[PDB]
RNA sequence: UGCUGUAAAGCUGGGUCGAACGGCCUCUAGUGCAGAUCUUGGUGGUAGUAGCAAAUAUUCAAAUGAGAACUUUGAAGACUGA
């Protein structure tokens, strides 16, 4: 890791917690919703049903919010936004906003390279 | 295209697009949908399916026309049967 050293990153659950029967019906979106029904096999945690979000899956407080490269990602919309990452170049990486123009994005990439700030999305437009 | 969060979700690559829009500190509410034989609109399977079967009955040729079972004319065969 080129960032500040961290313990090995553990993700207790790496899949997406998908709402029950978001596979059965198009009207039911995958966005997680807690079953509230009286008879629900999922709400009652029958064997073979889907896993559900709970605080036990919470991330280690030392590796939380770190991308696979070991950085915390900060959203940048202009070159002045990189000033808050001057003393945090080994723990914070910059991510250029999608709505920044192709002109201003070149300036942000140019200044980040000068400051040593890492950019998580360095190519797009 | 991926990243972050236990999660609600947030951010991002590519495509499309054409005029507005967001972060944060607060304020406010007509603020979150899978159901209500919910409302309005739209779309399926059914399915090229049920079916298009009462009232006797049509046929040959020519003309017209891009095209004629169905139009026009002629010839015939019928019917309504005052
Ligand atoms: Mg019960
Ligand atoms: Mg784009
Ligand atoms: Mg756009
Ligand atoms: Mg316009
Ligand atoms: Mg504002
Ligand atoms: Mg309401
Ligand atoms: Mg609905
Ligand atoms: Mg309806
Ligand atoms: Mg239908
Ligand atoms: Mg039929
Ligand atoms: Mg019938
Ligand atoms: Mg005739
Ligand atoms: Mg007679």
């Amino acid at each position: 890791a080129t960032s500040v050293p961290h313990p090995k990153i553990v993700k207790k659950y790496t899949k997406k917690f998908k709402r029950h029967h978001s596979d059965r019906y198009h009207r039911v979106a995958e966005n997680w919703r807690k079953q509230k029904g009286i008879d629900s096999c999922v709400r009652r945690r029958f064997r073979g049903t889907i896993p559900q979000p709970n605080i036990g899956y919470g991330s280690n407080k030392k590796t939380k919010f770190l991308n696979p490269a070991g950085y915390k990602v900060y959203l940048v919309k202009n070159v002045k936004d990189l000033d808050v990452l001057l003393l945090h170049t080994k723990s914070y990486a910059a991510e250029i906003a999608s709505s920044v123009s192709s002109r201003k994005r070149v300036e942000i990439v140019a200044k980040a390279k000068k400051l040593g700030v890492k950019v998580t999305n360095p190519k797009g437009k």
